[PDB]
Protein backbone atom coordinates (compact mmCIF):
# COMPACT_ATOMS: atom_id res chain seq x y z
CA UNK A 1 0.00 0.00 0.00
CA UNK A 2 1.58 3.23 -1.29
CA UNK A 3 -0.69 5.77 0.45
CA UNK A 4 -0.13 7.67 3.71
CA UNK A 5 -1.72 10.05 6.20
CA UNK A 6 0.19 12.74 8.15
CA UNK A 7 -1.03 14.31 11.41
CA UNK A 8 2.20 14.99 13.34
CA UNK A 9 3.16 18.69 13.84
CA UNK A 10 6.09 18.36 11.37
CA UNK A 11 7.03 15.67 8.84
CA UNK A 12 8.51 14.44 5.55
CA UNK A 13 6.69 13.30 2.38
CA UNK A 14 8.54 11.62 -0.49
CA UNK A 15 8.39 9.33 -3.50
CA UNK A 16 8.60 5.61 -2.67
CA UNK A 17 12.23 4.53 -2.34
CA UNK A 18 13.56 8.10 -2.27
CA UNK A 19 16.52 8.89 -2.89
CA UNK A 20 16.40 5.90 -5.26
CA UNK A 21 14.58 6.31 -8.55
CA UNK A 22 10.81 5.90 -8.17
CA UNK A 23 8.92 2.66 -9.07
CA UNK A 24 6.63 2.20 -12.06
CA UNK A 25 2.82 1.83 -12.01
CA UNK A 26 2.25 3.83 -8.82
CA UNK A 27 -0.86 5.62 -7.65
CA UNK A 28 -0.24 7.00 -4.13
CA UNK A 29 -2.27 9.39 -2.00
CA UNK A 30 -0.47 11.48 0.63
CA UNK A 31 -2.87 13.41 2.92
CA UNK A 32 -1.97 15.98 5.58
CA UNK A 33 -4.68 16.56 8.21
CA UNK A 34 -4.67 19.52 10.64
CA UNK A 35 -7.21 20.58 13.25
CA UNK A 36 -8.72 24.08 13.04
CA UNK A 37 -6.72 27.35 13.28
CA UNK A 38 -3.64 25.38 12.16
CA UNK A 39 -1.98 26.34 8.87
CA UNK A 40 -0.38 23.59 6.72
CA UNK A 41 2.95 24.63 5.17
CA UNK A 42 4.35 22.47 2.32
CA UNK A 43 7.86 23.05 0.89
CA UNK A 44 9.61 20.93 -1.79
CA UNK A 45 13.35 20.17 -1.39
CA UNK A 46 13.87 17.89 -4.42
CA UNK A 47 11.55 17.43 -7.42
CA UNK A 48 12.36 15.39 -10.56
CA UNK A 49 9.65 13.58 -12.59
CA UNK A 50 9.44 12.41 -16.23
CA UNK A 51 8.11 15.14 -18.61
CA UNK A 52 1.53 18.34 -20.55
CA UNK A 53 2.01 15.98 -17.59
CA UNK A 54 0.70 13.04 -19.54
CA UNK A 55 2.99 10.32 -18.19
CA UNK A 56 4.15 10.85 -14.59
CA UNK A 57 2.78 13.61 -12.32
CA UNK A 58 2.14 14.91 -8.83
CA UNK A 59 -1.28 16.56 -8.33
CA UNK A 60 -1.81 18.81 -5.30
CA UNK A 61 -5.40 19.14 -4.04
CA UNK A 62 -7.17 21.69 -1.87
CA UNK A 63 -8.80 18.89 0.10
CA UNK A 64 -9.58 15.35 -1.07
CA UNK A 65 -8.23 13.98 -4.41
CA UNK A 66 -10.59 14.36 -7.37
CA UNK A 67 -13.16 15.92 -5.04
CA UNK A 68 -11.65 19.20 -3.85
CA UNK A 69 -10.03 21.74 -6.16
CA UNK A 70 -6.79 20.99 -8.01
CA UNK A 71 -4.10 23.50 -6.91
CA UNK A 72 -1.73 22.26 -9.64
CA UNK A 73 -0.41 19.25 -11.60
CA UNK A 74 3.43 19.02 -11.62
CA UNK A 75 6.03 17.00 -13.53
CA UNK A 76 9.49 17.53 -15.04
CA UNK A 77 12.38 19.16 -13.23
CA UNK A 78 10.84 22.34 -11.85
CA UNK A 79 10.12 22.06 -8.12
CA UNK A 80 6.65 23.17 -6.95
CA UNK A 81 6.22 26.54 -5.30
CA UNK A 82 5.59 26.60 -1.52
CA UNK A 83 1.99 26.23 -0.31
CA UNK A 84 0.31 27.48 2.83
CA UNK A 85 -3.17 26.02 3.31
CA UNK A 86 -5.74 26.93 5.95
CA UNK A 87 -8.31 24.39 4.65
CA UNK A 88 -7.43 21.74 7.28
CA UNK A 89 -6.60 19.13 4.60
CA UNK A 90 -3.95 19.13 1.84
CA UNK A 91 -3.55 16.03 -0.42
CA UNK A 92 -0.99 14.87 -2.98
CA UNK A 93 -1.52 12.05 -5.47
CA UNK A 94 1.60 10.72 -7.16
CA UNK A 95 1.03 8.84 -10.40
CA UNK A 96 3.64 6.85 -12.40
CA UNK A 97 3.19 4.86 -15.65
CA UNK A 98 4.80 1.65 -17.03
CA UNK A 99 8.26 3.02 -18.04
CA UNK A 100 10.83 5.84 -17.41
CA UNK A 101 11.64 6.85 -13.84
CA UNK A 102 13.63 9.70 -12.22
CA UNK A 103 14.76 10.71 -8.67
CA UNK A 104 11.21 11.75 -7.66
CA UNK A 105 10.54 14.16 -4.83
CA UNK A 106 11.10 14.99 -1.21
CA UNK A 107 8.97 17.50 0.72
CA UNK A 108 8.50 18.80 4.28
CA UNK A 109 5.21 19.87 5.88
CA UNK A 110 4.75 21.99 9.02
CA UNK A 111 1.64 22.59 11.12
CA UNK A 112 1.86 26.11 12.55
CA UNK A 113 -0.39 28.61 14.41
CA UNK A 114 -9.90 43.47 9.77
CA UNK A 115 -9.38 42.13 6.20
CA UNK A 116 -6.44 44.31 5.29
CA UNK A 117 -3.33 42.09 5.30
CA UNK A 118 -0.89 42.33 2.36
CA UNK A 119 -1.16 38.98 0.48
CA UNK A 120 2.57 38.61 -0.32
CA UNK A 121 3.89 40.56 -3.29
CA UNK A 122 6.28 42.61 -1.15
CA UNK A 123 6.93 39.81 1.41
CA UNK A 124 7.67 37.04 -1.13
CA UNK A 125 4.81 34.95 0.31
CA UNK A 126 3.43 35.11 -3.26
CA UNK A 127 6.06 32.96 -4.96
CA UNK A 128 7.63 33.89 -8.33
CA UNK A 129 5.81 30.92 -9.93
CA UNK A 130 2.43 32.42 -8.83
CA UNK A 131 3.08 35.52 -10.98
CA UNK A 132 2.72 35.55 -14.81
CA UNK A 133 1.54 37.91 -17.60
CA UNK A 134 -0.04 38.01 -21.06
CA UNK A 135 3.41 39.02 -22.33
CA UNK A 136 6.66 40.71 -21.30
CA UNK A 137 9.06 43.20 -22.91
CA UNK A 138 11.47 41.52 -25.34
CA UNK A 139 14.78 42.31 -23.46
CA UNK A 140 13.87 40.37 -20.24
CA UNK A 141 14.38 43.43 -18.00
CA UNK A 142 10.68 44.11 -17.22
CA UNK A 143 9.53 40.62 -16.22
CA UNK A 144 6.39 39.69 -14.18
CA UNK A 145 8.59 38.82 -11.15
CA UNK A 146 9.66 42.48 -11.11
CA UNK A 147 6.05 43.53 -10.30
CA UNK A 148 6.42 43.40 -6.49
CA UNK A 149 5.64 46.73 -4.64
CA UNK A 150 8.86 48.68 -3.77
CA UNK A 151 10.91 46.42 -6.04
CA UNK A 152 14.29 48.09 -6.70
CA UNK A 153 14.69 46.70 -10.24
CA UNK A 154 12.33 48.21 -12.86
CA UNK A 155 8.76 46.70 -13.03
CA UNK A 156 6.48 44.59 -15.23
CA UNK A 157 6.13 45.83 -18.81
CA UNK A 158 4.38 43.91 -21.64
CA UNK A 159 5.75 43.17 -25.11
CA UNK A 160 3.66 46.00 -26.59
CA UNK A 161 1.79 48.71 -24.64
CA UNK A 162 -1.97 48.30 -25.33
CA UNK A 163 -5.09 47.83 -23.19
CA UNK A 164 -5.23 44.05 -23.92
CA UNK A 165 -2.40 43.04 -21.55
CA UNK A 166 -2.46 41.84 -17.95
CA UNK A 167 -0.32 40.96 -14.96
CA UNK A 168 -1.72 37.77 -13.42
CA UNK A 169 -1.44 36.42 -9.84
CA UNK A 170 -2.50 32.89 -8.79
CA UNK A 171 -3.18 32.99 -5.04
CA UNK A 172 -3.56 29.14 -5.18
CA UNK A 173 -6.46 29.10 -2.65
CA UNK A 174 -9.72 30.97 -2.56
CA UNK A 175 -8.89 34.22 -0.70
CA UNK A 176 -10.60 37.53 0.15
CA UNK A 177 -9.28 40.51 -1.89
CA UNK A 178 -10.12 43.96 -0.44
CA UNK A 179 -7.59 46.38 -2.01
CA UNK A 180 -4.94 46.83 -4.68
CA UNK A 181 -1.85 49.13 -4.44
CA UNK A 182 0.24 50.09 -7.50
CA UNK A 183 3.38 51.94 -8.49
CA UNK A 184 5.01 52.75 -11.77
CA UNK A 185 8.76 52.25 -12.19
CA UNK A 186 11.92 54.25 -13.02
CA UNK A 187 14.32 52.86 -15.60
CA UNK A 188 17.70 52.08 -13.92
CA UNK A 189 19.22 52.35 -17.42
CA UNK A 190 17.63 55.61 -18.68
CA UNK A 191 15.96 57.47 -15.71
CA UNK A 192 12.65 57.73 -17.61
CA UNK A 193 9.59 57.33 -15.36
CA UNK A 194 6.78 55.05 -16.58
CA UNK A 195 3.41 54.40 -14.95
CA UNK A 196 -0.08 53.02 -15.38
CA UNK A 197 -2.75 55.76 -14.90
CA UNK A 198 -5.81 53.48 -14.88
CA UNK A 199 -6.61 49.73 -14.83
CA UNK A 200 -9.44 47.22 -14.75
CA UNK A 201 -9.59 44.08 -12.58
CA UNK A 202 -10.47 40.56 -13.80
CA UNK A 203 -10.87 37.60 -11.41
CA UNK A 204 -11.60 33.78 -11.48
CA UNK A 205 -12.00 30.88 -9.07
CA UNK A 206 -10.51 28.40 -11.54
CA UNK A 207 -8.46 30.13 -14.25
CA UNK A 208 -11.04 29.53 -16.99
CA UNK A 209 -14.20 31.54 -15.99
CA UNK A 210 -13.30 35.24 -15.62
CA UNK A 211 -15.24 38.26 -14.38
CA UNK A 212 -14.26 41.82 -15.09
CA UNK A 213 -14.99 43.70 -11.83
CA UNK A 214 -17.90 46.18 -12.07
CA UNK A 215 -19.06 49.28 -10.24
CA UNK A 216 -22.77 49.35 -11.21
CA UNK A 217 -23.61 48.62 -14.86
CA UNK A 218 -20.11 49.23 -16.16
CA UNK A 219 -16.65 47.85 -15.65
CA UNK A 220 -14.87 49.58 -12.77
CA UNK A 221 -11.90 51.71 -13.88
CA UNK A 222 -9.50 52.13 -11.00
CA UNK A 223 -7.50 55.34 -11.09
CA UNK A 224 -3.86 54.50 -10.51
CA UNK A 225 -0.60 56.44 -10.56
CA UNK A 226 0.45 60.05 -11.20
CA UNK A 227 4.18 59.47 -10.85
CA UNK A 228 6.58 56.52 -11.15
CA UNK A 229 7.48 56.17 -7.43
CA UNK A 230 4.46 56.80 -5.13
CA UNK A 231 2.05 54.03 -4.06
CA UNK A 232 -1.66 54.57 -4.86
CA UNK A 233 -4.04 52.24 -2.98
CA UNK A 234 -7.63 51.51 -4.12
CA UNK A 235 -10.12 49.93 -1.69
CA UNK A 236 -12.70 47.74 -3.46
CA UNK A 237 -16.23 49.09 -2.93
CA UNK A 238 -17.29 45.43 -2.70
CA UNK A 239 -14.68 42.86 -1.53
CA UNK A 240 -14.14 39.73 -3.64
CA UNK A 241 -13.73 36.03 -2.98
CA UNK A 242 -11.23 34.84 -5.60
CA UNK A 243 -8.21 32.74 -6.63
CA UNK A 244 -6.81 34.37 -9.76
CA UNK A 245 -6.44 38.16 -10.06
CA UNK A 246 -5.54 40.05 -13.27
CA UNK A 247 -4.51 43.71 -13.40
CA UNK A 248 -5.40 45.04 -16.84
CA UNK A 249 -3.84 48.48 -17.67
CA UNK A 250 -6.11 50.89 -19.60
CA UNK A 251 -4.06 54.12 -19.66
CA UNK A 252 -0.39 54.94 -18.91
CA UNK A 253 2.26 57.66 -18.96
CA UNK A 254 5.05 57.11 -21.51
CA UNK A 255 4.49 53.35 -21.13
CA UNK A 256 3.17 50.47 -19.02
CA UNK A 257 5.31 49.77 -15.97
CA UNK A 258 3.79 48.10 -12.91
CA UNK A 259 4.65 47.29 -9.29
CA UNK A 260 1.85 45.77 -7.23
CA UNK A 261 0.53 44.68 -3.85
CA UNK A 262 -2.78 42.89 -3.08
CA UNK A 263 -4.62 43.19 0.28
CA UNK A 264 -7.15 40.91 1.92
CA UNK A 265 -7.39 37.82 4.14
CA UNK A 266 -8.43 34.17 4.51
CA UNK A 267 -12.10 33.28 4.78
CA UNK A 268 -11.24 31.64 8.13
CA UNK A 269 -9.68 34.82 9.59
CA UNK A 270 -13.18 35.92 10.62
CA UNK A 271 -14.40 34.16 13.78
CA UNK A 272 -16.48 30.95 13.34
CA UNK A 273 -15.88 31.09 9.59
CA UNK A 274 -14.50 27.67 8.69
CA UNK A 275 -15.56 26.12 5.40
CA UNK A 276 -17.47 23.04 6.49
CA UNK A 277 -16.62 20.58 3.72
CA UNK A 278 -18.38 21.14 0.38
CA UNK A 279 -15.32 22.61 -1.29
CA UNK A 280 -12.82 20.15 0.26
CA UNK A 281 -14.90 16.97 0.12
CA UNK A 282 -14.96 16.38 3.90
CA UNK A 283 -18.76 16.62 3.41
CA UNK A 284 -19.32 13.34 1.47
CA UNK A 285 -21.73 12.97 -1.52
CA UNK A 286 -24.22 11.07 0.65
CA UNK A 287 -24.59 14.18 2.76
CA UNK A 288 -25.72 16.31 -0.25
CA UNK A 289 -29.34 16.28 -1.47
CA UNK A 290 -32.02 18.43 -3.12
CA UNK A 291 -35.78 18.82 -3.63
CA UNK A 292 -35.24 17.69 -7.20
CA UNK A 293 -32.33 17.08 -9.50
CA UNK A 294 -31.72 16.86 -13.22
CA UNK A 295 -32.97 13.40 -14.28
CA UNK A 296 -29.77 12.27 -16.10
CA UNK A 297 -26.04 12.56 -15.25
CA UNK A 298 -26.42 14.01 -11.71
CA UNK A 299 -23.68 13.52 -9.12
CA UNK A 300 -24.05 15.21 -5.73
CA UNK A 301 -20.52 16.61 -6.25
CA UNK A 302 -22.00 18.91 -8.93
CA UNK A 303 -23.19 21.16 -6.03
CA UNK A 304 -19.77 21.79 -4.57
CA UNK A 305 -18.37 25.32 -4.39
CA UNK A 306 -15.57 25.83 -6.90
CA UNK A 307 -14.61 22.17 -7.49
CA UNK A 308 -17.79 21.35 -9.36
CA UNK A 309 -17.55 21.69 -13.14
CA UNK A 310 -21.27 22.47 -13.46
CA UNK A 311 -23.81 22.99 -10.66
CA UNK A 312 -26.96 21.80 -8.98
CA UNK A 313 -30.00 22.36 -11.28
CA UNK A 314 -33.48 21.37 -10.18
CA UNK A 315 -35.45 19.07 -12.53
CA UNK A 316 -37.19 22.12 -14.06
CA UNK A 317 -34.72 25.03 -13.49
CA UNK A 318 -37.50 27.56 -14.30
CA UNK A 319 -39.05 26.58 -10.99
CA UNK A 320 -41.54 28.03 -8.51
CA UNK A 321 -39.98 30.45 -5.96
CA UNK A 322 -39.38 28.75 -2.59
CA UNK A 323 -40.24 25.20 -3.85
CA UNK A 324 -36.71 24.01 -4.70
CA UNK A 325 -33.87 23.59 -2.20
CA UNK A 326 -30.34 22.33 -1.93
CA UNK A 327 -29.59 20.54 1.40
CA UNK A 328 -26.26 20.01 3.20
CA UNK A 329 -25.90 17.55 6.08
CA UNK A 330 -22.91 18.78 8.03
CA UNK A 331 -22.47 15.28 9.64
CA UNK A 332 -22.63 16.57 13.25
CA UNK A 333 -24.26 19.59 14.85
CA UNK A 334 -22.48 22.89 14.20
CA UNK A 335 -22.69 26.60 14.87
CA UNK A 336 -23.46 27.95 11.38
CA UNK A 337 -22.66 31.59 10.54
CA UNK A 338 -23.02 31.74 6.75
CA UNK A 339 -23.00 30.26 3.27
CA UNK A 340 -20.90 30.85 0.19
CA UNK A 341 -23.16 30.74 -2.88
CA UNK A 342 -21.90 30.43 -6.44
CA UNK A 343 -23.53 30.13 -9.88
CA UNK A 344 -23.40 27.20 -12.32
CA UNK A 345 -20.65 26.90 -14.96
CA UNK A 346 -20.14 24.80 -18.14
CA UNK A 347 -21.51 25.11 -21.69
CA UNK A 348 -18.81 30.97 -21.13
CA UNK A 349 -19.65 32.66 -24.47
CA UNK A 350 -23.45 33.33 -24.07
CA UNK A 351 -24.62 35.80 -21.34
CA UNK A 352 -28.21 34.46 -21.33
CA UNK A 353 -26.83 30.87 -21.03
CA UNK A 354 -25.51 31.57 -17.50
CA UNK A 355 -27.45 30.04 -14.64
CA UNK A 356 -27.17 31.63 -11.18
CA UNK A 357 -29.28 32.43 -8.12
CA UNK A 358 -29.96 36.15 -7.44
CA UNK A 359 -32.06 35.89 -4.22
CA UNK A 360 -32.53 33.06 -1.74
CA UNK A 361 -33.82 31.91 1.67
CA UNK A 362 -32.08 29.65 4.24
CA UNK A 363 -33.59 27.18 6.69
CA UNK A 364 -31.83 24.97 9.21
CA UNK A 365 -32.45 21.94 11.38
CA UNK A 366 -30.88 19.77 14.05
CA UNK A 367 -33.64 17.14 13.53
CA UNK A 368 -33.46 16.74 9.74
CA UNK A 369 -37.28 16.87 10.13
CA UNK A 370 -38.26 20.16 11.87
CA UNK A 371 -37.08 23.25 9.88
CA UNK A 372 -36.75 26.93 10.96
CA UNK A 373 -36.13 29.76 8.46
CA UNK A 374 -33.61 32.54 9.16
CA UNK A 375 -35.63 35.66 10.04
CA UNK A 376 -35.52 39.31 8.96
CA UNK A 377 -35.74 41.44 12.18
CA UNK A 378 -37.66 44.09 10.21
CA UNK A 379 -40.29 42.13 8.25
CA UNK A 380 -40.63 39.39 10.94
CA UNK A 381 -40.39 36.79 8.15
CA UNK A 382 -37.90 34.57 6.24
CA UNK A 383 -34.93 36.76 5.28
CA UNK A 384 -34.35 37.31 1.53
CA UNK A 385 -30.56 37.00 1.01
CA UNK A 386 -28.80 38.65 -1.94
CA UNK A 387 -27.31 36.01 -4.28
CA UNK A 388 -24.77 36.35 -7.10
CA UNK A 389 -24.34 38.79 -10.01
CA UNK A 390 -22.17 36.35 -12.00
CA UNK A 391 -21.93 32.58 -12.54
CA UNK A 392 -18.34 31.97 -11.23
CA UNK A 393 -17.51 34.65 -8.64
CA UNK A 394 -18.89 33.44 -5.29
CA UNK A 395 -20.50 35.59 -2.56
CA UNK A 396 -20.32 35.14 1.21
CA UNK A 397 -23.59 35.79 3.06
CA UNK A 398 -23.30 35.73 6.82
CA UNK A 399 -26.08 35.77 9.37
CA UNK A 400 -26.60 35.63 13.16
CA UNK A 401 -25.20 32.27 14.36
CA UNK A 402 -27.56 29.32 14.63
CA UNK A 403 -27.30 25.71 15.79
CA UNK A 404 -27.70 23.31 12.85
CA UNK A 405 -26.86 19.94 11.48
CA UNK A 406 -28.74 20.58 8.22
CA UNK A 407 -28.99 23.67 6.03
CA UNK A 408 -31.26 24.32 3.05
CA UNK A 409 -30.86 27.12 0.52
CA UNK A 410 -34.08 27.94 -1.28
CA UNK A 411 -33.62 29.86 -4.55
CA UNK A 412 -36.19 32.70 -4.88
CA UNK A 413 -34.90 34.84 -7.82
CA UNK A 414 -32.54 33.74 -10.62
CA UNK A 415 -30.97 34.55 -14.03
CA UNK A 416 -32.97 34.02 -17.30
CA UNK A 417 -31.35 30.55 -17.81
CA UNK A 418 -32.91 29.40 -14.49
CA UNK A 419 -31.60 28.10 -11.19
CA UNK A 420 -27.97 26.96 -11.13
CA UNK A 421 -25.98 26.84 -7.89
CA UNK A 422 -22.84 25.69 -6.15
CA UNK A 423 -22.47 25.97 -2.34
CA UNK A 424 -20.39 25.90 0.84
CA UNK A 425 -21.51 26.35 4.49
CA UNK A 426 -19.48 28.40 7.04
CA UNK A 427 -19.21 27.82 10.75
CA UNK A 428 -17.56 26.01 13.59
CA UNK A 429 -18.32 23.63 16.48
CA UNK A 430 -21.73 23.70 18.14
CA UNK A 431 -21.55 25.26 21.65
CA1 LIG B 1 7.09 6.86 -16.10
Amino acid sequence: DCSKNFTSPNGTIESPGFPEKYPHNLDCTFTILAKPKMEIILQFLIFDLEHDCKYDWLDIWDGIPHVGPLIGKYCGTKTPSELRSSTGILSLTFHTDMAVAKDGFSARYYLVHQCNVPLGMESGRIANEQISASSTYSDGRWTPQQSRLHGDDNGWTPNLDSNKEYLQVDLRFLTMLTAIATQGAISRETQNGYYVKSYKLEVSTNGEDWMVYRHGKNHKVFQANNDATEVVLNKLHAPLLTRFVRIRPQTWHSGIALRLELFGCRVTDAPCSNMLGMLSGLIADSQISASSTQEYLWSPSAARLVSSRSGWFPRIPQAQPGEEWLQVDLGTPKTVKGVIIQGARGGITAVEARAFVRKFKVSYSLNGKDWEYIQDPRTQQPKLFEGNMHYDTPDIRRFDPIPAQYVRVYPERWSPAGIGMRLEVLGCDWT
